[PDB]
């Protein structure tokens, strides 16, 4: 199955011009620890705030161009995303906005991190159902020496 | 020789209750660069901000209560703390401001990131003479999709 992963400040903002303006290592450790040995599948901007291959996972970027870097995947449409990864049993979702709106709807699973920030950007989440979903887990933390801000771990399945 | 390593927003904003509200790895590389294997000394709010021990590194917490961590070197005063570091060519004050304070009369360099982040803080680099120091190197950087904020490098030598 097709699982999302992102990490949203308020009103589902995910990106803007530049990088967050947020330290949240507490958040990454939890995406790495959800996405290792899995294939990722990204777009293109994402790859380029990643800028280099994230170990242990299968990178596979989605761009309408050729590529720029032998060590990863790359692929020009959503269905050549998928075949890439092969038989497994879930795939995940990284970024951005775009990849995340044509992905939603092939989703089972949402992997949520809601931080208390507001930010102005110019991405957002997509929208969703909660009546489409079912919340499996969730999970807040305070900020903190090491985490600028308060942040919820979150994890819904498609019903 | 004594050397403070630092990164300040504008107005010398250091730090303030939770982390830092920025994103920036090209600082963090910096970092790790010039604190290779060298001696570093940090206050204890700064290390309960860092969570582990910086590896390949001697680290020096100082604390007027007993250390809680094996791993790491804890010191009661400024001068337990140099004498921990022994013969060395160089070593590094990684912060928080108590500790800077107390260190940058004795500093022959600074090693400056400065940051065009406006943050709300409560804690500050202390003040330095510019008649002081002399500027040995800077180096500007635009914000970027890795990089929250704009940058720029300083080295400054005591004259
Ligand atoms: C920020 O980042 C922005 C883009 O934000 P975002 O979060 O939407 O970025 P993102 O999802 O990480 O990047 C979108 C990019 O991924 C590629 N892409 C997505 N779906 C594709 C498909 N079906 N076939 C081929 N390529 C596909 C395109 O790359 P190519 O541009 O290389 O065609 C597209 O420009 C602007 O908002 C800027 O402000
Ligand atoms: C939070 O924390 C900020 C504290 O900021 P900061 O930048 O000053 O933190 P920092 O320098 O990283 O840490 C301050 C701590 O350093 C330790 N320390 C520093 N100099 C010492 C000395 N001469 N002898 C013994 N212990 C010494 C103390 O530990 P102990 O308190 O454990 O004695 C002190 O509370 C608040 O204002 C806020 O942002
Ligand atoms: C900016 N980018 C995309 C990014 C970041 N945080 C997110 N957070 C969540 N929850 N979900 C995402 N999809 C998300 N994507 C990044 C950038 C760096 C690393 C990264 O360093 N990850 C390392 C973790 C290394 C480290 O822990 O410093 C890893 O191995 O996963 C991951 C994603
Ligand atoms: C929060 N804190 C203190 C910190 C951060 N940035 C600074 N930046 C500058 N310029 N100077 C400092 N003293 C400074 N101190 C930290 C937090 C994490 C790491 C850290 O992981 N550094 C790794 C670098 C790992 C990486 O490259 O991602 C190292 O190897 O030293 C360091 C300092």
């Amino acid at each position: 199955m097709i699982s999302l992963i992102a990490a949203l400040a308020v009103d589902r903002v995910i990106g803007m011009e530049n990088a967050m303006p947020w330290n949240l290592p507490a958040d990454l450790a939890w995406f790495k620890r959800n996405t290792l040995d899995k294939p990722v599948i990204m777009g293109r901007h994402t790859w380029e705030s990643i800028g280099r291959p994230l170990p242990g996972r299968k990178n596979i970027i989605l761009s309408s161009q050729p590529g720029t870097d032998d060590r990863v995947t790359w692929v020009k449409s959503v269905d050549e995303a998928i075949a890439a990864c092969g038989d497994v049993p879930e795939i995940m979702v990284i970024g951005g906005g775009r990849v995340y709106e044509q992905f939603l709807p092939k989703a089972q699973k949402l992997y949520l991190t809601h931080i208390d920030a507001e930010v102005e950007g110019d991405t957002h989440f997509p929208d969703y159902e909660p009546d489409d979903w079912e919340s499996v887990f969730s999970e807040f933390h305070d900020a903190d020496a090491q985490n600028s801000h308060s942040y919820c771990f979150e994890i819904l399945e498609r019903r």
